[PDB]
Formats: C-alpha cells, structure tokens, sequence
C-alpha cells in the first residue's frame, strides 16, 4: 500500500533506522 516512510535516529538501534528502514539510503523512500 501507500506507505510513507519515515527515519529516527536511534540510540537503541545505534543507528537510523526507518520504516521501511534505509528508505533514506535507496529510492524507496516514498511510494
């Protein structure tokens, strides 16, 4: 579906993470 992404950056992760995660690394970012 229409699913927006979206990035936090985590301290638990220890990292970005997003969902979907690393939308923001390749092109699916949006749909």
């Amino acid at each position: 579906d229409v699913s927006p992404c979206f990035c936090v950056e985590d301290e638990t992760s220890g990292a970005k993470t997003c969902v979907p995660d690393n939308c923001d690394a390749s092109r699916g970012t949006n749909p």
